[PDB]
């Protein structure tokens, strides 16, 4: 509803700020197909979003909120999405909208290794699935077309091969088949026309990741609009850093850096995002805040330095759900205000 102005891509990456991922939310999975909505938004322990979360994040310095989806619960046999599903989607993309926010949707565990993911790095998935992801973004595009330039779209999230292999595909046709989806997906969007025909626009790597190889085979698709795409990938680097390290020493910092610098390199003339990062580790262990303080202050070193390499590489970061968390959301109030302040005080400073 307020008027859309077209934007570019690093435009939008220079004002998302600060970000956050409202992880676990409308993502979580795996109660079956059926069930009422708040099923599905509660299921993994988070609470039902509200209004006030959104408010929470513009009031306490950030600017942006990414927010996880997963959709094949929510579709029918033909891959029609149901409709109170996508109205949930589009009350909490409101909610963003009318605290002032950039915010992103996805498609989140449709992609990965998590039951039920169906959109994989690999040929043959691709081919037998092209349709149906066209048909859904068609679905995600006019259902949420008439929002501004704040509302961006996301493809696809962790897009695995078909043996679950994090960093890289076993076989090098996995990248076409990534590839072909990406394309699919901005055609799709684009197609829809209106708002949709210069929206902003996030591809992934595959699986978020950010190796050489990972980056070389990448194709970013044919656009017939001027810089209106974002890459992203995800950070949790140096891996299981949180449980092996006492402090965010200068191995990490120099992980970060080589990260970052790695990422320029390759996207002179593209932005690029990391669309998630945090403490999780190994078994997804990760900090919360009955953690010892020395491991908060690791997360909050960790999250100072990857804001403050983020916003001098010209890119923005959404951190992955620890800060505001659970209980903490209805209040609303941080989980972790010491990595907050930490962040603040790296993104201003
Ligand atoms: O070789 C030692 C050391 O030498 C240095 O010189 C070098 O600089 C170091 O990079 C290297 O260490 C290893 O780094 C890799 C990652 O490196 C790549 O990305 C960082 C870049 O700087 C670098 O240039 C790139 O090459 C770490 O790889 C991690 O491995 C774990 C465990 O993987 C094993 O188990 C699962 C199986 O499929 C793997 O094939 C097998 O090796 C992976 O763990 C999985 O991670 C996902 C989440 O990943 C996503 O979120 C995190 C984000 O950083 C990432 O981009 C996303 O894809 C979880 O859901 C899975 O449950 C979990 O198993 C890591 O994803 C992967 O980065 C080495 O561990 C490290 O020793
Ligand atoms: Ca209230
Ligand atoms: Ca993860
Ligand atoms: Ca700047």
């Amino acid at each position: 509803n307020a008027t859309y102005m077209e934007e570019s891509a690093q435009s939008a990456v220079d004002n998302f700020g600060l970000g956050f991922n409202l992880g676990n939310t409308l993502d979580a999975n795996g109660c079956g197909t059926g069930k009422p909505v708040a099923t599905y938004e509660t299921f993994w322990g988070q609470p039902e979003t509200t209004q006030d979360m959104m408010t929470f994040l513009m009031q306490n310095g950030f600017n942006a909120v990414r927010i996880p989806v997963t959709w094949y619960e929510h579709m029918d046999a033909e891959g029609n999405v149901d409709e109170a599903w996508m109205m949930r989607v589009k009350a909490i993309v409101e909610y963003a909208m009318n605290a002032g926010l950039y915010a992103i949707v996805n498609v989140h565990h449709d992609t990965a290794a998590g039951s039920g993911a169906w959109i994989k790095a690999d040929t043959d998935v691709y081919a037998a699935t092209k349709e149906k992801f066209k048909k859904l973004w068609t679905q995600i595009a006019n259902a949420l077309a008439d929002y501004d330039q704040h509302l961006l779209f996301e493809g696809y999230n962790e897009m695995l091969d078909g043996n679950n292999s994090w960093d890289e595909p076993q076989k090098a046709s996995g990248y076409e088949a990534l590839n072909n989806y990406a394309q699919d997906f901005v055609d799709a969007v684009r197609a829809t026309g209106g708002n949709n025909a210069t929206r902003n626009l996030i591809v992934n790597t595959y699986a978020a990741a950010k190796g050489e190889n990972v980056l070389n085979n990448f194709m970013l698709p044919t656009d017939a609009v001027n810089n209106h795409l974002i890459v992203q990938v995800h950070s949790y680097d140096p891996w299981n850093f949180f449980n092996t390290k006492t402090t965010w020493d200068s191995e990490c910092h120099n992980t970060l850096t080589e990260i970052f610098s790695a990422l320029s390199k390759k996207f002179t003339t593209i932005p690029y995002i990391i669309g998630e990062y945090g403490t999780h580790g190994e078994s997804d262990i990760s900090v919360s805040k009955s953690s010892p303080a020395e491991k908060i202050k690791l997360a909050a070193d960790q999250a100072a330095d990857m804001v403050k390499l983020a916003k001098d590489h010209h890119s923005a970061t959404f951190y992955w759900m620890s800060i505001f968390d659970g209980s903490d959301r209805i209040q609303p109030q941080w989980s972790l205000p010491t990595v907050v302040e930490a962040m603040q005080e790296a993104y201003n400073n």
